[PDB]
């Protein structure tokens, strides 16, 4: 029993991160095989950073001028080259940590686990997701960036995120790891904003099945709707449109607890019109929505890796 | 900016957890040097757990009993002892991924990381707070016990719990890595309760000056308490009393801010009696008490968004 907010294990991550220094700027890489990654604006100055031209800024540069530290030991820059908004470094040792990976691009309402890292250390571990907006509501400070989120499945690391910027709402933005943003923000200090957010729907229906796996029912009743009822009410309150494809992922919920999505909308309906009136659910005030159908399952499951 | 329920990164302990196996029973031992620690109910059938006695159990047992394997490969088991609630297997491999370590024994209000395991392998990081009645809020099914909670605070591992039941209420029990339990459970199936909780009143403070520090202001109010009417009002909410201790704790949480312990205690009073009307603090509706003022310290930046 019980149910937190998880993070997936974090020590093949650690295991790949580097410190990276371009003059003045200190972030962190990530040391996959014989490449460091990291954000293309580790060349950049505070005045380059109000209007950068990054090729002109890189072709004044030389692969000793970027400094790369992986625990106490220099490891050698011999090439470079950069890719969308993400700086590759060639370097002489391939990592011996290198876990099985991949490169994954998600989507809006997908969760990952952030490891938070400064000076090329790794200091804390935490769970996020990908809003609609395409920003994640982190916590990073600066000499945060590098810092990156990834998923686990069985002994393969999906790296989906690498940190760039925090917007003035405080919520931040990065890229996957080919330096495609999420979102459309650049890296460059321009005025940028995160647009205004909705409520992930699928995933608050899901975190309501592990309520009533753990023994919370008091919001469930004997009421069900249909698909377009129910989007209507989610479009009222800012909450994303459910789909057939949300409906057909929460198939295996629907079947354990006996209670059918649309059963289940019903009662979020109910939550939404009515409120919780002094109730909580699974410790909480509010409807979390940072729960994915297949976190659930595999938290009420425990799943290893 | 922000403010995350933040763990510490798990790769020191993942490189620690093995399965440990007597019979039927398996669960999950920590490999230190050449010792791995577990619970000692691992030598209980369910038939033995309503009154078991340890010590008869464990003399009808051999080394070559305890079967452990830490990844792939089987580890021979050369001694064993009991000490408290868990037993020690001295193996004939010290295990090259031990981290700098200590064991500490933690108080009620202190937090830590739990890195949940089965059959030795880990599953997920979260974070936990020891609650005032001696339980742990975790998330744990059957086949998590002896995974560990720990501290790694200046690159040196600090265990402080060991996972070995869940109370009829759905909250955990342990001990610390010396078998001793928190609170008063004991490792056997008799009737056994969490004891009514109460809010971790520090922490929660900690928290609305993390939200100082992140930016906002509302909830703050013209008064202030003394000590004594802070303690007088915030029982009658289930909060645990706040000492002189937690006051001087507050210290520089309060000097960053400039808000004063005891105007922060006034602010706490209020939101007690009104609630939070529609608003949130650090995206909660609630107020929270699983951050420490060392937490607080630790995430946040230590120049105030004013
Ligand atoms: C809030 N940001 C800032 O004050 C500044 N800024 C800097 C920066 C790089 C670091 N960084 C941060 C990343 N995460 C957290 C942070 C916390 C507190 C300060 C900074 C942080 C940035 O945002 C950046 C990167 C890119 Cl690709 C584009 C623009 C910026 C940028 O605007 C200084 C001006
Ligand atoms: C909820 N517990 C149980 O149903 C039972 N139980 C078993 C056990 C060992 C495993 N275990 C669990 C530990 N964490 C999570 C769990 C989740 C779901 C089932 C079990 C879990 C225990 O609690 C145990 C250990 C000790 Cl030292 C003392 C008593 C018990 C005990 O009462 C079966 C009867
Ligand atoms: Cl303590």
């Amino acid at each position: 029993s019980g149910f937190r907010k998880m993070a997936f294990p974090s020590g093949k991550v650690e295991g790949c991160m580097v410190q990276v220094t371009c003059g003045t700027t200190t972030l962190n890489g990530l040391w996959l095989d014989d490449v460091v990654y990291c954000p293309r604006h580790v060349i950049c100055t505070s005045e380059d950073m109000l209007n950068p031209n990054y090729e002109d800024l890189l072709i004044r540069k030389s692969n000793h001028n970027f400094l790369v530290q992986a625990g106490n030991v220099q490891l050698r820059v011999i090439g470079h080259s950069m890719q969308n908004c993400v700086l590759k470094l060639k370097v002489d040792t391939a990592n011996p940590k290198t876990p099985k990976y991949k490169f994954v691009r998600i989507q809006p309402g997908q969760t990952f686990s952030v490891l938070a890292c400064y000076n090329g250390s790794p200091s804390g571990v935490y769970q996020c997701a990908m809003r609609p907006n395409f920003t994640i509501k982190g916590s990073f400070l600066n000499g945060s960036c590098g810092s990156v989120g990834f998923n686990i499945d069985y002994d393969c690391v999906s790296f989906c995120y690498m940190h760039h910027m925090e917007l003035p709402t405080g919520v931040h933005a990065g890229t996957d790891l080919e330096g495609n943003f999420y979102g459309p923000f650049v890296d460059r200090q321009t005025a940028q904003a995160a647009g205004t957010d909705t409520t992930i729907t699928v995933n608050v229906l899901a975190w309501l099945y592990a309520a009533v796996i753990n023994g919370d029912r008091w919001f469930l009743n004997r009421f069900t709707t249909t698909l377009n009822d129910f989007n209507l009410v989610a479009m009222k309150y800012n909450y994303e449109p459910l789909t057939q494809d949300h409906v057909d992922i929460l198939g295996p919920l629907s079947a354990q607890t006996g209670i059918a999505v649309l059963d289940m909308c019903a009662s979020l309906k109910e939550l939404l019109q009515n409120g919780m009136n002094g109730r909580t659910i699974l410790g909480s005030a509010l409807l979390e929505d940072e729960f994915t159908p297949f976190d659930v399952v595999r938290q009420c499951s425990g799943v290893t890796f």
